[PDB]
């Protein structure tokens, strides 16, 4: 009854991070003196990646908050969910098209056709579930009630499509400066009225963590096996493979950092027992910057000015984890488990495990106070070595406190 | 205690299907009359993909059968598992290197260094788990015993590395026709002595199904957004986007087919209660040919030979599912649930859901009995429309039987 949700969010973790491929494919070499245009293009690609990740995560959150009101699942509901996934799978393409063609009303029209297509399919899921209530609706509250939940959830899931249908109409028939109707489509489930399931947020996070950990090997084994034409450029497979060493070091560093960030994330969500709304909001941003991370590593491993950026990206990807962990100040009894509360058993351990990476990012950004620029390799080695001999490093200080 | 396994197999589903990217990136157009070399190159890339998928699935099965004897998990065990995953993540690269350089002993040496690296890390996992048996060894089978399981599992997990260490030594010091030692490394856990967990096989299958369903959109939104230089080639975003229509039809078909295959797979594994060994062996081959499928669809959507090849690929990807479903003849009481046994409640339904695709592949291969070879678009439309109404279509026949 929940394997289709696991497939859904394993697929949406791919659709969200589909846009970090142009960021990590873009002409890292400055070989030709056109660096200003390449920097502007990389900025555009990073902005498009962040916005596409955000809108696909909004669509994923809407999809899972919809399937949080249909407990069971038919075969027809699985087919309808496949159709819904196939419709939201086009959000990155149509959004990139809308971004590269801002004035052309066809870009906006394709984007809103895409989103009303994932709205209509989710309205059909509700119109098929509330038509068979005695089996599919979750429990005794959404199945046995006044059943105006029908109208409420129909509005909640069908306002987005109807809201940017006005934008698709305002594009061509009127002046298309109304880009804000789509922004309100995105922002209404957040500010209109004024939580995600831990399993679904865990599955989405694991999907987008595996994706961006293997991002730098998806291409290092498809463009980097030296073809047997190195004899033109002696033989020596060894020397022909020692020329892709920079990319191997970049991949090693990227995998180590993303695996350690995922280890911190997994240790935090092993203790979180009920994820609130701010926790998911911060987890989304943590995942966005985690996806950005491989660019930082492949920029470093190719200068103290691009280690600054690499440390900032790690700091962001880790400080959002630390902030969603510290968002327990007044809900440690609701969300956290008693083992990790204030003064709990492994509270210090969890705090240090989550602050290891932002503290290290700050200490490496503090390379501005000396000239030894590449004091980041040693620091990444120390980071990847700490959580091994670090469950004991905390007990030493906890004992020496007295 | 099992989220790290979900991340592990979500990562290994990416590492296994990492090699279907060169298959679907290779110069589909025959624009230059060099089709024989392109066909040989595509055959080499498909063979490398199949062999890499098989060896990465062998490594994944070994990893999960190893973590089937360590029930709990530390933080150190999570770090060691991250190291193990980072070591097996290099199997596709090192295997492609060994394949493109068969005579060079450095390719074989790198491949066996890679596999003894994932063997040593898994021997460290056992040497760390059996050193702390009071907690980490599983729900007590190996926890409370004679504890020669230590030596048994040490041999089972450390024979592969030791077995192809002899191949790495025979490469350079002796004549390197001993490619069979690595074949025995692969084949010993299958024939030496003479089952996988359903959750782990489900997670691996869902990972490699999502990957190859979104495979044709991972690139259609990174190489197909028309840059605003179509003004050289009138304006008309509509006409510039109607030129990537074949690549959209290919993606639509690929996603529909892979989603329907996954729906059949998910309906089968919703009834399977204890996966035997032959079931996993056939699921691996089903997944290999499912990964091959997008090539079939992007070759069709670009003749009665391309459609022949595409129907054969669908037939394979579906007949292996049908064969792992029919592998219940002597174990319907052990594996299947009573609802799907012979004469069960939805036995006919499950049989039809699993034979829909191989029967349709045969009926489309039977295009050889006429000239209208274009009867694959209509057939895929009928395919994707049947499971919507087949639960009632089968009831009609079950009632008319009397």
């Amino acid at each position: 009854s929940q394997r289709m949700l696991s497939f859904s969010d394993a697929l949406l973790s791919i659709i969200a991070t589909v846009m970090i491929l142009p960021v990590t494919h873009t002409e890292i070499s400055p070989e030709q003196q056109f660096d200003r245009s390449v920097q502007r293009l990389l900025a555009t690609r990073i902005a498009v990646y962040l916005m596409t990740f955000l809108i696909v995560t909004v669509a994923w959150a809407a999809h899972t908050r919809l399937f949080q009101v249909v407990g069971k699942t038919d075969d027809t509901l699985a087919l309808l969910n496949l159709a819904c996934m196939m419709t939201i799978t086009f959000l990155p393409y149509t959004f990139s098209l809308m971004v590269t063609f801002p004035d052309v009303p066809l870009g906006i029209f394709l984007f809103c056709v895409c989103v009303i297509a994932i709205g209509v399919v989710q309205a059909l899921i509700v119109g098929y579930a509330f038509h068979f209530p005695h089996l599919l609706s979750p429990q005794i509250q959404r199945s046995a009630h006044r059943a105006l939940y029908r109208r409420h959830v129909l509005g909640i899931v069908l306002q987005g499509p109807a809201l940017c249908f006005a934008a698709a109409i305002f594009s061509l028939f009127f002046v298309p400066l109304s880009y804000l109707l789509m922004v309100t489509v995105i922002l209404l489930p957040y500010v209109s009225k004024v939580p995600l399931s831990k399993e679904r947020v865990e599955a989405f996070s694991d999907g987008v963590y595996a994706i961006v950990a293997t991002l730098l090997i998806l291409d290092i084994c498809e463009d980097n096996v030296p073809d047997p034409k190195d004899v033109k450029e002696s033989g020596s497979l060894v020397a022909a493979l020692s020329a892709t060493g920079p990319r191997f070091l970049a991949y090693f560093g990227s995998f180590a950092t993303v695996g350690l960030l995922w280890f911190a994330h997994h240790s935090l969500f092993l203790h979180v027992r009920k994820a609130t709304r701010a926790m998911g909001l911060l987890n989304t941003l943590s995942l966005a910057f985690v996806g950005g991370l491989p660019l930082a590593y492949q920029q470093t491993s190719a200068e103290l000015e691009r280690v600054r950026v690499s440390c900032t990206i790690i700091f962001l990807a880790s400080i959002f984890q630390l902030a969603m962990w510290t968002t327990a100040l007044l809900h440690q009894a609701e969300t956290l488990q008693p083992s990790v509360w204030f003064g709990g058993r492994e509270h210090v351990l969890m705090f240090a495990k989550l602050a290891l990476y932002p503290c290290a990012s700050l200490l490496a950004f503090a390379s501005t106070c000396l000239l030894s620029r590449f004091s980041v390799g040693i620091f990444h080695l120390m980071q990847i070595a700490v959580p091994c001999a670090f469950l004991l490093l905390r007990l030493l200080v906890g004992l020496a406190l007295a």
